[PDB]
């Protein structure tokens, strides 16, 4: 019943996915799109300095869909990193893991390319892994990688999936993750942000992600996320700390397509709830001492 070789070719393995999706409750696609993105983080989880440190840190949504699992997170696109060393060092290395592979993986990876950002020094970079197994193309990752800033890279959690086993891959998966403290330091940021006129703010998602993240920090002190929040905040010099978490006219529509899949979770159904959720929230961890 479970498999007991690893996949012959890509055939099979899609005919593997297929059934474990269907027998877990899961749309095909969401799960190997996260086989993708697992495999991609053991490419990343590879690179290590020399004293065996992870020079990569996943963040962001994939972090997330990671701590909660498939069924309590909204999908992920993108494989958002933090690199603790620098420039086209982590595109050569990705490189090179890409093509030693990984439990029959291979990925290939485009050029990276500066991004605009005002509070960032050095313009995060975006490219993609084209990923096969066995020699078949099987699928495609954009990949978002950062600089440090402040202590965001200082520690990390080590999180795992089974997703892998499930169809007969048996190698342990564990990725090297950005704090809980310093993704809530990032996403209030970016949910408070105000753009410049040519664009606007359309991270109405992130209220979701802020209610799931306060969820998983449990009973715990608030020191270390404060922290983190006015490090964020003076180290990217735009609006000061603490933030009013405004929504605008186009976030409730927004808000209401980040909620599709997570009627089981304990989560504000409507933006304006979830902007004084995640106010509450603010207050909750400027008071901590
Ligand atoms: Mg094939
Ligand atoms: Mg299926
Ligand atoms: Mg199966
Ligand atoms: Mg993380
Ligand atoms: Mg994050
Ligand atoms: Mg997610
Ligand atoms: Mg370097
Ligand atoms: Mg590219
Ligand atoms: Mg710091
Ligand atoms: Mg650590
Ligand atoms: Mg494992
Ligand atoms: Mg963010
Ligand atoms: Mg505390
Ligand atoms: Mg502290
Ligand atoms: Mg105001
Ligand atoms: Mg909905
Ligand atoms: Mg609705
Ligand atoms: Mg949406
Ligand atoms: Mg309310
Ligand atoms: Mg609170």
């Amino acid at each position: 019943k479970p498999y007991s070789s690893p996949p012959t070719n890509l055939r099979s393995l899609r005919d593997r996915l297929t059934q474990v999706a269907e027998r877990q409750g899961v749309v095909f696609g969401r799960l190997q799109r996260h086989v993708a993105m697992i495999v991609v983080a053991q490419f990343a989880a590879t690179l290590t300095d020399d004293t065996g440190a992870p020079l990569l840190l996943v963040k962001g949504g994939s972090s997330l869909e990671l701590r909660r699992g498939i069924p309590d997170s909204r999908t992920a696109k993108d494989f958002d990193t933090v690199a603790r060393r620098d420039i086209e060092l982590i595109h050569e290395q990705l490189a090179d893991a890409g093509e030693t592979g990984w439990e029959g993986f291979t990925a290939i990876f485009t050029a990276p390319e500066e991004i605009d950002v005002p509070g960032m020094p050095v313009k995060p970079r975006r490219f993609t892994a084209k990923l096969s197994y066995r020699g078949r193309a099987f699928a495609t990752v954009p990949i978002e990688v950062s600089s440090v800033e402040a202590g965001n890279a200082d520690q990390f959690d080590t999180l795992t999936s089974d997703a892998l086993g499930l169809v007969g891959v048996p190698a342990a998966v564990a990725v090297p993750c950005m704090t809980i403290p310093w993704q809530i330091a990032q996403k209030l940021h970016a949910v408070t942000a105000v753009l410049e006129e040519p664009k606007v703010n359309d991270r109405a998602h992130d209220l979701v992600d802020l209610q799931l993240l306060e969820g998983l920090l449990l009973d715990a002190d608030l020191m270390p996320t404060r922290s983190a929040c006015i490090a964020i905040f003076e180290a990217r010099a735009q609006h000061p700390w603490p933030p009013r978490v405004a929504t605008l006219p186009h976030w409730p529509l927004i808000y209401a397509g980040a909620l599709e899949g997570l009627d089981h979770l304990e989560l504000a159904r409507t933006v304006d709830a979830a902007a004084q959720a995640v106010q509450r929230f603010v207050a909750r961890i400027d008071r901590a001492t």
